[PDB]
């Protein structure tokens, strides 16, 4: 009924994208809600209380659904910043299939007019599942067909015990539009105005921002003893900040906030012989349940020379293609690493600095201590994390009064009103009912599943590059490898793969 | 029926000593309207626009915000030793955040600020 | 004595804000090596940091 | 002496909640005692039993 | 209904701490005859019933 | 088989009550049990804890 | 007063600092704050306070 | 052919209900 659209057109300031996939929806839990909780495996920090439902929802939060590696490359080089504007959404071509096995023969008979029902909610009245970056995105590669993920959510509890504060929902309680074969569904959405993302990295570090030639007019304490006295020491002396002394020169703005992390080497010989990692493992907690700190405040991973060391937690660790689900060794997985924020934000492993302690006197020798943590303070600037490619797009600000600078910590655009979820469900069709009345709930049903196509379209808005720089740039380029193995392309047997993640910071602006 | 409270105010000082920065006021110095029996007084005021107060408490805690069923695609460091070496330890290994492990699962937003207090029993 | 006075108590903010008596958590200290065993310290105070949310106190009556 | 008339005009936000199961409400109940809350004693001295917080209803996070 | 006495026999005063040797506790201030009536609390405005009726049915108010 | 849509339009009478002291309301509370009311069991069988009468509020005679 | 100041050597002993990329930058005038309490007036912060030179000041070791 | 309706709206004096099975 609709016309397949996968394509992108360049309008200049704005750029439109569209993609389309084929989806298949099973039927979950045989059409009945369930209470699910932890197995009570004695780990108190690990417990949950929640409900599984038959409802399916398909959720696109990741880039590679929308952008093809080419278009990614073409956008990432030429633009300072970009944000979405609207989006349009269209289902079409719905159809239903009924599987029935007579003896061992598995047979699939098409059917008509058996209905599927769908509803969105623009009112944000449901638990909001997306944003935890669960798998099940539209497949990277358009050829493949994917199943839709089951729904569910958690709630307040203690161990297996659930409080009286706990809530519950019955999703049928909303006005779901009904769909039958030959019918299509659309709704137009609008993104709220949100600051551009930053695609660039600065060309000059904070400490080095100054004029080399001219000496500023402030002074600083030079040396205590003239030499001597020594017992009488000597009167204070004063010198001026100059080309020779960079450290003493004075600065307006302070680097961003910090938090310590643990240093883990890739080389097992250097790493601590004994056991660590939860020894270990910087954490926070609620209600006596310690939550290991996953990717945290932005900060730089490593200094120049090491390159071997990496943070133990904050750095996102993706798996490669065909990766194992459990106990996989490093060589099968990709580590993302940020050396580009060295210009402002602190190094992760290192301390924030040293701070005065004692109040000195003649017999009292000065004492200091390494500061292990620093909160926000006036006159500070910092840079946001990179969005990569397979990384998430938008997350929802938790609806609350308390906020400070709502930037998600996986990177993305914090939205006050994210694109509404869409949920989808088959209509239960009863099996042969009993002849006489039965007080029973009638648990019999007919097995089936459906399929169709989904068209997602986003209209981006850009900011073009005005850069006046002289010498050549740095660009992203796949090259220098003569290997028979080609990147971003099917193997001989048709299994797609991604060589390495792709960060967004390539171009350059002065600070 | 209630009595009206007396007025008063403080100012900068040191001990009994008051600085030269200290100030003073004579309230008669303002244009007070005068009232006599049989007279009434009104004025209309307006509040400035200010965010609503919050009367509600949330139904789900931060750490537990997630989907139970679906495993997110990020990994985390699993175990250092494969076992052994022991002196050679073992190479790093990796596992995925899953329904079984809530703690290791990754979160966008951090709980609010804190300050310590002392615990007193009843 | 206490029995003549009312204590107000907030258990409803457990969803976000920290427990008062407890520490905020533990934080890495040393930079490990083969002979260097990991060390941590309970963080006694934390200021505002990017990506944080919190709830305001109750107004009572 | 005299009289004073204070008048405030509040503005509200009504409850749109879609929740299924029953709520929690504030209710004074379960006490059969001769002592009634929020009411004068036999000799006319008013009293307040306990403070009243504002957080009762529920929203998802 | 309100009743207003007359304070300090119509004269301003300097008031300070007694200097009881606690340095953290000291003050320097002025007492005046002026009265002021100050309503900052709810129960002045709301009766427990109306409180109950508002507190259940509303998300927020100003 | 098919679907059936039943719709009723009620008409109400709002509460004008002038009473001072707090009311009695219907509230599900005070139970810390793992078993939640008005909600499916682990296997999906719905249940009702107790009946609910209509007389809660109060008018003078 | 040099008599009260620490007999030994300090100032970069010393010297509260932050750093980037393993390069420690001494903290020059920092967050606002008060220098001294009432009585001392002799003490002054070692870093944050701006130290201007007078007219005809020396370029080094003044 | 029809659009599933289960929901209630509050008009004040009158309140509407709908359910479907």
């Amino acid at each position: 009924s609709g016309n397949w659209h996968c394509d992108s057109t360049w309008m200049g300031d704005r750029v439109i994208t569209t993609s389309t996939r084929t989806w298949a929806l099973p039927t979950y839990n045989n059409h009945l809600y369930k209470q699910i909780s932890s197995q009570s495996g004695a780990s108190n920090d690990n417990h949950y209380f929640g409900y599984s439902t038959p409802w399916g929802y398909f959720d696109f939060n990741r880039f590679h659904c929308h952008f093809s590696p080419r278009d990614w490359q073409r956008l990432i080089n030429n633009n300072w910043g970009f944000r979405p504007k609207r989006l349009n959404f269209k289902l079409f071509n719905i159809q239903v299939k009924e599987v029935t096995q007579n003896d061992g023969t598995t047979t699939i008979a098409n059917n008509l007019t058996s209905t599927v029902q769908v509803f969105t909610d623009s009112e944000y009245q449901l638990p909001y599942v997306l944003g935890s970056a669960h798998q099940g995105c539209l497949p990277p590669f358009p050829a493949d067909v994917f199943m839709v993920p089951q729904y569910g959510y958690l709630t307040l509890n203690n161990g297996s015990q659930a409080v009286g504060r706990s809530s519950f929902y019955c999703l049928e309680y909303f006005p779901s539009q009904m769909l039958r074969t030959g019918n299509n569904f659309t709704f137009s959405y609008t993104f709220e105005d949100v600051p551009f993302h930053s695609s660039y990295a600065h060309s000059q570090s904070l400490d080095r921002l100054m004029n080399p030639l001219i000496d500023q007019y402030l002074y600083y304490l030079s040396r205590t003893n003239t030499p001597t006295g020594t017992t009488t020491q000597s009167r204070l002396q004063f010198s001026q900040a100059g080309a020779s002394d960079i450290r003493d020169q004075s600065r307006n703005w302070l680097p961003g906030p910090c938090y310590r992390q643990q240093r883990v080497s890739k080389t097992s010989a250097d790493n601590n012989n004994s056991e660590y990692s939860w020894t270990g493992a910087t954490k926070y907690h609620l209600n006596g349940r310690d939550s290991l700190v996953n990717p945290g405040p932005a900060m730089a991973s490593h200094k120049d020379d090491e390159e071997k060391f990496f943070p133990q937690s904050g750095v996102l660790i993706f798996g490669k293609q065909g990766s194992e689900k459990t106990n996989v060794d490093i060589e099968k997985v990709m580590i993302t690493d940020e050396e580009e924020i060295r210009t402002t934000n602190p190094v992760a492993t290192e301390q924030y600095g040293s701070v005065s302690t004692n109040l000195q006197r003649g017999n009292r020798q000065a004492a200091t201590a390494d500061v292990n943590t620093q909160g926000v303070l006036p006159g500070m600037v910092w840079q946001d994390r990179d969005v990569y490619l397979q990384g998430p797009i938008w997350a929802k600000i938790p609806h609350t009064d308390g906020h400070f600078h709502p930037s998600p910590l996986m990177g993305g655009f914090g939205l006050k009103h994210p694109p509404p979820q869409i949920l989808i469900k088959n209509t239960p069709v009863p099996a042969n009912p009993s002849t006489t009345f039965s007080a029973a709930k009638f648990a019999s049903f007919i097995t089936q599943y459906s399929t169709g196509q989904v068209s997602v379209e986003i209209e981006w808005e850009l900011q073009k590059e005005n850069s006046k720089r002289w010498n050549p740039e740095i660009q992203y380029t796949s090259n220098y490898n003569k290997s028979v193995n080609v990147d971003f392309t099917v193997d001989t047997n048709g299994v797609y793969s991604e060589p390495r993640p792709i960060g967004t910071r390539y171009l350059t602006r002065n600070l």
